[PDB]
Formats: C-alpha cells, structure tokens, sequence
C-alpha cells in the first residue's frame, strides 16, 4: 500500500518565531537593513576551527551565540543602534579527505539550559544535524530567537540560542599513521527574513562587536616592557622555564593591567620616594626611602606587590639619584646608590609596605637635604630571573604564572640586553618579556571585548608578503607557537603581526621549525 | 449525604478581587516548537509533594501553616514532566481539605502574595491587605482556590527558581475543643492541585534525572543489614530513650540532606575510628616503647589543620583505646609483626595530645628495646577501656571548630538512635557497652553521592514492617540530618530492625506528629 | 508639544494581560506641573558648549505624589509630560538642545556633535512660552518593579551655542532654566500591596537635637562649639568620626560613643628591674571578639592622635593588702617609637613608675583615657615605620569652601601655659548612629542643609553635606568664625557637586 524510502534528505523542522511584531508596540523605532545583506553567507568573526586525531568524543569544537556578532555587516551596523531582534542562518564547511573517518553533530541549544557538561548521548536530544568529515558541500542550519523578552540590548551579551558542535565519532585514518593530519573547518552566516534593529543612535566606534586590531609597528621599533631598552630579538626556547611569573608587562586583552605594570615605558624599573639620609660610622651614607607613585600620588598597600613599575627581578642594582648638599660652593649633584633586590637577609626590604634601603660608601658625611627623589636603573650585578623581596619574608598578592599551554606549544619571547657589571664572563645578560611596550598600551586605551578564548595571528614580511609563522594570542596576554624542537629558534624582527580571527582553546596550530 | 451537619460546609465566599491572567497564549509566538500536555492530566486533583500539614492547640496566631510557590513543583505529573523542558507558563487550581471534628473551633486566612514582596517576617496585620479568603477549620467540602501567573516576562525557566505568585496560609485564630473528655483534637489538612486550561511547557530538552525538583528517596535496606557510623560494627538496635542526653555533640555520622558532610565524617565505613600516620619509634626505660604518630589522611594525602577538629574518621569519644599496628623489626628471626599499642583518648592528660595539630603518642610496655623502623602505618581499633561518650580534647584545651549539637526538638520530641556494641575490657562488670549514632553509613554515602535539593524544612517518614506490611510509626527527618519522633514515656522503647523507611512529603518545623 | 521622530508607545494595553490589577490615580494629579528634582540650571557667558545642563530618568521619583504612591504598589507603567522654562529677555543669544536617549545607551561623555543624532529639539534662550516634551516608556518588559531601579528613557539637555550678552559692573547676567513634569493619560500602577516604610524613594532626614547636647566622636566629651577656621589644615586625615550617608562606617569609627579612645585587651604584667613594671596588651574587640588585621588600621575606637596619655584598668593583687584596685598606666602613641608599638598587628606596651614587685593576675581589662601630654594632631604609629590601610583625607573642596568643625576640649598636663586644648570632628556620634541605623539611598552628590534658630526661626547659614560625611561652608574671611550651638540642622534637597553656596 505504502512505500517508505530508505534515503531521505536531512532537514530541521521549525515553528516560526515572531520578531518585530512582538517588539513594535514598546519600541520607539523599527529600523530595516539593506535588502542585499539577506543574500550572502559571510565568514563569522569566529569562523575557524580544527579537528585532530588527538581529540576525543565529547569535546566541544565550537559554540556560537545568536546576535549581531555573527556577521561583519551586522557588527558594523550595530554601532548606531541600541537593540535588535530576529533569526539567522549558519553555514559550515569542512576540508576533509577520502582517508578520514568521523562524524560530528551540530545541535541547537535553547537559552537557560544549564551550561555544565553535555555528553554524546544527550547532544542528539536537541534539534541537530549529523555531518560526515568527508562531505564536499556546505551544510546549513537555522537560528531562531527563542526568548522571554521583547528585544535584546546591543551593548550587553544576555542569553540567546546557541549553536554547539561536538565530536560524535573519533577521527581515524586508514593510513598506518600517525601523521599530523588536521581537518580545517569554517563558519559563515547571514540574517533571515525577520531581522531588524531598534533605535537610531549616534555611531560610537568604541563599541562591542568591534574587531580587535594591532598597531602597525615592526618589533625593532618597540620598547621592552621589563627593562628600559629597545627590543632586540624575537625567539622561542624550550630549554627555559615554561611558566614564568613576571610581574611587569602583563596586561589583559580587554584592557585590565595585571601586576605592577605601568602605562608609560618611562616608569619601568624606576620608582619615586621621599628620602632620608644618615651616616653610621664608616659604612657610608644610608638612605631610607618611603615610596610613592611616580605621578606624585600616595601609595597605599592593596592588591599589588609594589608601586607600578617596580623591578620584578633579583640582583644588585646601581641607580642614580639627584641630591642637594648643604656644603659651601657645591650645588645639586647626581649620586650613585647601591640597592639589594634579590631574596636575601641583613636588610629590611618591604616595597609592599613602602620602605626601601640603599647605601653608598663614603669616608665623610657629605650631608644632604631630605626631599622627593626619582630613582632610575643604571647597572645590574648578579642578575637572576626570580621575584624580589616584596615583603620581608611573607606572601604578597601576585599575578599567576603564565600557563596552561596545549601539548607541543611554547611561549614566544621578546629579548633585550641589560647593562651588567661582571668580572669574569663577558657574555651579555639577556632578559625576556611576553608583550612589548606599545602593546601594553593600545590596551586599556582601547576597551575591546574578547568574544572568544584566543586570537589567531600571522607574522609576515613587509614588502614581500611571505608568511613566517602563525600563533595564538590568549586573552591573558601571551603568545604561543607550535614548536617541537630542542634548541632555541629565532626569527627576523622586521615583520608585522596581523589579526586573522577568534579561535577556541582547542585550536591546533600548524607546526614550525627549521 | 453525611451525618449531622452542625458544621460550616462550603466556604463559597471568594469573589476574589483579581483579574484573569493570560497564560501560554503570550508565549506561543516566542517558542520554536509546538508542545502540549496530556489531556487526561487536566482531569483530576492529586496530592501536592508538600500536601500535608497539621494544626494543633499549641500553635499561636501568626504562624505560617504552609506557603506554596506557583510552578511545576506543586504537581507530581508536572514535576516529572519538567525534567525534559526549559520553560513553563500558566495558572493552577488548588484544593484545600480541612474538615476537623464538630467539637473544634478556629479560623485561618489564605492570601495571594505577589512576586517581589520581601520574604521574612509576615505579621497577622498585613495578611488581610492581600486578596485573601477566610476559612473555618470545620469546613466539610474542599475549598478551591486559583493561582495566577502574574509576571512581566513571557515564560519562566524550569531550572533555577524565579519570582512568582505565592499562596500563604496563616493561623488567624487559636484552635480549641469543646469536648468534656481529657484531650484536644488535632486537625490534619491536605493540599491537592491540577493545572488550568492554559498551562504549558516550552522547549524539549534531554531528560536529566538530577533535576532541581525530583524527589528525595532512601535506599531499600533493612537497618539490621547496615553498618554503624561511629564504631566498626554492625547495627544491632533501633531505640528511643528519654533518659539519655538530649543534645549530643557527635562529630562522626553527621551529613546534611543536600549532601554536605559536617564534622569529621568520612565517606567510607572503613575509615571510622582509624587513622593513618607516619610513626617514629623510641625506647624509654619507663613506658617501654614509645611511638609518635604524625597524622595524615587515610588515602595518603597531606593533613592541614583547617575547619575540622581532626582528620576524617578520627574517634570522637573518650577512654583508653587499644589498637593494632603493623611493624617491621631488624632482629634476626622475625621480619613483620602485629603489635598492640594503647593510648589515652581523653582523661585531658599530661599539658599530652593535639589531634588538631596531627600529633599522637602511644606506648607499649617492654623491657628490651625492640628494634623498630620508622615508617608509614595505619591504626584500627581493637579495645576500649573506661569508655565515656564525651568529646575528646583536640587543641590541648583550646577551642576548635566543631559541628553543632543535635537539635532543636519540639516539646515531646525525642531522638531516634541506631545502637551497636563495642569490644570492652572490664574487671568486675560483664554488661555490654553500647554506642549510638543518628544515621547509618549507608545513608551518609547515599546523601553524599545523590545531592538532592531540599524544599521546605523536613521530610515525613513512615516505618513499615516487611513481613506483615504494617506501619509502625511516623517520624520527622530534619534537613540537618537527624530524626525525631513523639514519645512521652519514661523507660526506653525499642523497635524491630526488619523495616524499611519511606518518604511521604515535605513538612515544616512546627509539624505535629502522632504519639508512639 | 513638538513633533519628534518617534513612534507611539503602549502602556497598560501591554501590561494588562499578565498583571493582576490595573490601578487608577487621582484625576487632580493629572492637572499640575510639579518641579522635578535636580531639574534646574544656570547658564553664564563663560560656559563652553558641550556642558551637560541636566539628565533625568523616567520613573515615579520625578513626581513627589507618584513617589509617595509607589509605596503601596508592586509595579508601574506609562509615559509622562515634561515642561522646560527659560528666563531670558530679548537682548540675549544662545541655543540649547534637548534629546531623547534610550534606556541602554552607554554612560559617558557626549560631544555637541553626537547630541543631534538623537530625537531632539533645538531651543533659543529668547523663547517666551515653556517647551513641552513627551517622555515615553521604551522597554523590553511588560511593566517595571517599584522597589527596583531599571533602565528607562532619559532626558538630556546640553549647551549648544554660547550665551552672548552685556552685563553691568556689579552683577553678571545668567539665564536660568527649570524643568517640571506630570503623568500622561497612560500611566498606571499594578498591584495593591501593604504599604512599606523603608522604600527607596525616601528622603534623608536628621535628628532634631541641638549640637550643644551631642557627643564628640573623637574625644569622650560634650561638644562645646562649632566653627570654621581657614588657618587650620584643609584636608585632615582623621580615622574616627567618618561615616557614609548611605550608612557605611569608614576607618576605625565605632557605633557606640563609649568606645571612643578606649580599647580592650589581654594584659601580661612583668616587673622590669629598671624603670618599673611593664604591661603588654594584646588587643581585642570591645564587645569581646577576635581581632584580625585587615583593611582597617586598628580595632574600632582606637585613638587617632599623637602624644602621651594615661589609662586606668581594673587590676587584681595576689598579695594580702587588698584584692581589687584601679591603677594609672602610661603609654606612648606619637611617632616617637622607642617601644615598637604595632596596634595594626594587635599589641601595645605600657609602664608605671613603681618599685618592687607588684604581683597581678591576667584576666582581661578595658583601658579608658585620663589625660594627654604633648598632644599633636597627627595619626599615631600603627606600624613601626610601615604603611597601613586607612581612610583618605577629607576633601576635596570647591574654590572658596572650608570645613566646618565641631570642637571639644580635653584634659592636659602642660606646665607652661594653660589656655585650652582643642580637638575637632566632622560629625557628632549621634549623626553617625543615625546614618548607620537608617541606611538611606543617595541620589546625586550632596545635600543642601540649613541652620535655623528654634524660636525666632531665623536663618543662620547654609552648607553642603557631602556623601563622604563632611560639611563645607562658603567662607571668604581670614580669621576663625564661630557659631551659636542652639540651632537645628534641616535638609532641603539634593544638589550637584558643582553647586555655588551663598557666602557667609
Ligand atoms: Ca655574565
Ligand atoms: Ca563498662
Ligand atoms: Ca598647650
């Protein structure tokens, strides 16, 4: 009587969701967009992901949220509106082989479903599409505005429908292996027929859904963020410790300054304090410094280990100060003082409590008048890359170690050389930073929104266009490279970084090496 | 229909000052699916999960008898169905049953409290400022009330709780009886509910068992087949005794109904009254061989003094405890042995012992210095001498964080005890030494591994006999983790250990239990 | 009214299906334009274009009657009508812009170019009639909650084109502007609830007590006078007598007046072979509690001045000539060190000038002040030479504003001159307790106050009470000026920080 076909094309059944019909009576305006934005799939700002045989079933490959942050045109247009309503459509492409086996599921997760941990059995209880990694053509899905409000505010994030993809079946290759074959995936989107904005406002450039960019300066023309010297090298080195705990040069991508890093590069490794001088018997002058901020304000013990720009390493410091004497026939001079920074004893060093001690040998009194001084670094002796004596021997608030790199990932280092006093070894002492200056700035000056876990960057030659490597910039302000060698590897410093897209935490980078 | 109607019958007085409220019709254009509830569910009144309450002549006006929040948690069908959705809307119908004796008198008020009204002290002056209904306790027919969805959103979320209309009942007039003989009656009221015409759910989601509503359940196991939570022995007795101290401060076997462990109670029953440590041995011409133990966690982790008086599973009583220890010796002929040590738990001794700092001392009498190598060991109990059921010293007389004493109880309520017997050394008395606990270890593991969500204040339990299927008594299980029942006798009372406990409903603290 | 590019907004028609009740308001309220709070400004020839003249948010708090009525309801909905009045003659020039800013626009600084991109109106200062505007309820919900502050439409007025005028030689010309409002025909309340007294639309008030019957917050003595003296330091850093208007205690101030300049501690007495007996105190809370160092310099009520004082404690002797006694100790607070006083860590030292052993027992004591020697108005030594967390100095003040001080006199030991002592405070202890127990809601930056005589009802002066808990007066003199201690302080209204007081 009836025939049931064995092969049916996949589709997602939906019930239509009302947009501006529900929002019109309570909104001030209903603003329509260009009719040709409805005709083209354009790559999402988060539009890159990867699949590897290192992955396991149940891992989330990506998750996207409905809103004007999925389309470059809509993200550009959102700067002159206060709200939005409507549905969208998403397209997915995978670059697979004929030798690869594997299945993924793309599901539609409603708002207010708890965001804990889904499993492979649960993911198929949502409206979904099952996709093979060998597909040649793109796959598309809808995104409806299931909501309890009349419309959404642009300037916040709120809660909306999500699009989550997880690895349903493990990725296998018939080849003996193991290789390092990676399947690339890209995402595109476009609004559906029932999308518009709410209220026409002036265009504000410093809005959310504004893409992050970087200053166009080569690394040679930059300033080191931990020692006052120009940047001289760019390298990766797996023989060095992997998770340092530097306190300077640390900034969040969204603009938060972590640790004791300042805004300007003239505050690095310097300090400002009120000085009092004394003489003991023959040891010379002893200077006690009560520390303040470099702009003249007062220092209060808080969530930082020291005033902004305080040195975060160990050794003996030779510094310069400006002094005035009460002697006859001699006005202001510049004096050199000796300082102890490393974890030691026989002194009471507590910059966390605003007390510092310095000294200089002298057979006379050479009395000086107390006042405000600014101390800058001149020379270093016995340098060690470890935190200083912030308190006497106690614990103070600190920025966390860098971490938590994926397997095979190493840290990119910007390298400069210090002025060092040595007797036997003539080698130049070297110090490293994660991000240079003018990168600490351009953050906290632009208040960006992260919208994802990492940023993909490409390093390129200026006048040739050759690609040197690609890297991941995490939201915590450090760069990772995929390198598996044993020795140091350096790179030319006349390149330019450029932003590609937002990528998730599990993204797999193309390997680098010699 | 009934015999002498010298009562109130129907409380058809409402004309409640409220407008009709729209339900699922406002949420249909904002949902991406079509959902509906089984039409037969809309056709009968079933008892709410919090559908039992009591009025006693010991309550005062202004006490809250029940308060119910609108949502899927008032109906067993709807609470089962809410595990596979994210969203609900609509109104409800509620039936209140309270038909006390004809010799009684009293009055209650049931009010409709809107969302966003602050919770806390609700006095008898304000409850009449709401849309309300006045009820006699002698009313024969059930009283029917509506619960409307007053809201400013289109629907609510099943997981996590939001602000909705409440239904609050407060005792307005004290309950008194007119009978000549010796007693005053108690009124037992019931609540039933069903959805209204426009109730619905929103979006189908995977069915997850560990949802917020669910229902608390207990393991199906007889008390005689369980293990004691304070001494490594089987449970032998189920008892109530009003001559023993009423508010003990035991540190082991304490667990919250939501799953939190309080005190020094371990997950496993093999950690009870045992400890793992690093042992260093020395010879003293007095006590003989002296062993110093620095205590660590039983799984091997480091011990850090924190918000607990001792490492998990440490003994919480007093006396002289004798234990067995595995030891290695360098004397030719013997390699491994089990040695018996003894140590004073309490009498507070000279100065000493500081379990809160991980220091323990023990000794064994001997003449020649036995060659013993320092190492890692685990000690388990063997015997007790001069047992006293009082907390020991942990900080050498200084205060330590402790679990609160068990309580409080309503007047006439006593604590139920699970009893076992310990191996004892005695010189002139041959009577067995007994030790009690509040819950067995199986219940502790069940609560720790299940992590339910509590609703009001306590659970009503009924104890049934497996052989004859006859209910023995009813008790209140408090959310803090103890059990109370009403008993007014003088001597101890014991119960058979062949029964099974069962959950009935959620009850508040002022629930009045029947005597036993 | 004027035409603006905006659509009509529905009120109760959208809230009625899901509301319980829709409640009506007195029809006489719809017939009166009442002054809005923070709805006045003045324009001077020296102002530059781009200054924000006002910005007010839609809600019940714009009208005193609706603010009163909101206490017996759960929600509200609807639009309002607004009137703007400007006072200038025919010989002026300049222009102003009033815009409609939507509920979720980011807060910040607007430029004169961006204000014209909203729905707006342009007005000349020569306008005769008041300018009428609508205030519409643009929202993503069905109604609002009375006890919660949500986002609503705002009305923002900026100076667009500067004022050009002539002025006489004695006074400078200004253009004054005021804003009034009333509900529109589509405004309603939601649900009849029992009235609440601790609502958010509650105005700040002060206790009706004369300052001569009050208590000093820094020294346990009655207040003997109030004054203003520009010669004294402008920005003191007192750690006592500091309270926020919303009710947050700052520094080390206690709630009770009996905790001022007193401390409780566990005492250990040991006889030194030199000067005499020495007592070491481990500080605790006055009511009895563990003291933990934190964001606070010293336990509540600890003295915040420098000098040498004497204390009296209850001591018990194990000898047989007595059992209980009260003796006077001696401790040093000023920045002279020599004993390593660390109140921040919770330990201090004291000594007595006595010979031989003076056996006592350690059973906890409370120390009260007796007299001060070498008093100095500087913070004591909390750490040996280190820094501690403490409250910022009092300020800032506008150009021409001075601090008003409540003065009291303390005992002394000085042997050279016997004129008087002097210790000042910002607010008395009664005001501190009032603000702590009331917990009001602050609106903008400051409150306008008035000092009047109780009987004749004459005005003495007017001042400004800042949110941080200090009073400022507009005084242009040189020497100190004292005031009678018989008046009563009264609250007038909320004022902005840049408010010009009348000179005293
Ligand atoms: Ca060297
Ligand atoms: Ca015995
Ligand atoms: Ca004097």
């Amino acid at each position: 009587q009836d025939l049931v076909p064995a092969a049916v094309e996949q589709a997602v059944p939906i019930q239509p969701v009302a947009g501006a019909a529900l929002a019109a009576p309570a909104a001030g305006q209903i603003n329509q967009i260009d009719p040709w934005i409805f005709q083209n799939f354009v790559q999402c700002p988060l539009g890159e992901f990867s699949i590897s045989p290192r992955n396991t079933p149940g891992e989330i490959l990506f998750d996207l949220a409905l809103g004007p942050g999925l389309n470059p045109y809509l993200a550009h247009l959102s700067a002159m509106y206060t709200g939005w309503v409507g549905n969208m459509e998403v397209q997915l492409v995978l670059a697979g082989n004929a030798f690869t086996a594997g299945k993924v599921v793309v599901a539609l997760v409603p708002p207010y479903f708890p965001k804990g941990s889904l499993t492979t059995a649960q993911i198929t209880c949502f409206p979904h599409v099952m996709c093979d990694v060998r597909t040649l053509e793109p796959i598309q899905l809808p995104l409806l505005d299931v909501r309890r409000v009349l419309w959404h505010a642009t300037q916040d994030q709120e809660e909306s429908m999500r699009l989550v993809c997880m690895l349903y079946t493990p990725l296998r290759t018939n080849s003996p292996g193991d290789e390092s074959f990676v399947v690339s995936g890209r995402l595109l989107s476009k609004p559906a027929a029932d999308f518009n904005f709410v209220y026409l406002t002036p265009p504000i450039e410093r809005t959310i859904y504004r893409m992050v960019d970087l200053p166009v300066i080569q690394p040679r023309l930059c300033t080191h963020a931990r020692w006052p010297a120009p940047v001289y090298g760019l390298l990766v080195d797996p023989s060095l410790p992997s998770n340092p705990q530097w306190q300077n040069g640390r900034v969040h991508v969204d603009g938060t300054l972590l640790g004791t890093t300042p805004i300007s590069g003239s505050w690095v490794s310097c300090f400002a304090a009120e000085a009092a001088y004394e003489f003991q018997s023959g040891t010379g002058e002893v200077a006690t410094f009560t520390l303040i901020e470099q702009d003249g304000s007062a220092y209060v013990p808080g969530d930082r280990a020291a005033p902004l720009g305080y040195p975060d390493f160990s050794g003996q410091l030779e510094i310069e100060i400006q002094t005035e004497t009460t002697k006859t026939g001699d006005k202001l001079k510049v004096t050199t003082f000796e300082m102890i920074l490393g974890p030691t004893t026989n002194a009471d060093q507590a910059p966390y409590q605003g007390r510092v001690f310095a000294s200089v040998t002298a057979a006379a009194s050479l009395d000086l008048v107390d006042g405000r001084v600014r101390a800058v670094p001149r020379s270093i002796y016995g340098f060690q890359d470890t935190i200083p004596e912030y308190n006497d021997g106690l614990l103070v608030p600190l920025a966390p170690p860098i971490g938590p790199f994926l397997p095979g990932e190493v840290l990119l280092r910007f390298r400069t050389y210090m002025r060092q006093i040595d007797t036997a070894d003539a080698a130049a002492e070297a110090i490293d930073c994660a991000l240079p200056q003018e990168f600490v700035s351009w953050f906290a000056s632009n208040a960006f929104t992260v919208q994802s876990e990492a940023l993909l960057l490409r390093y390129r030659n200026t006048l040739t266009g050759q690609l040197l490597f690609e890297c991941k910039l995490y939201n915590e302000g450090y760069i990772a490279l995929s390198y598996s060698g044993s020795g140091p590897l350096t790179f030319p410093t006349d390149g330019i970084f450029e932003v590609v897209s937002w990528v998730p935490r599990l993204y797999q980078l193309a390997s680098v090496g010699s």
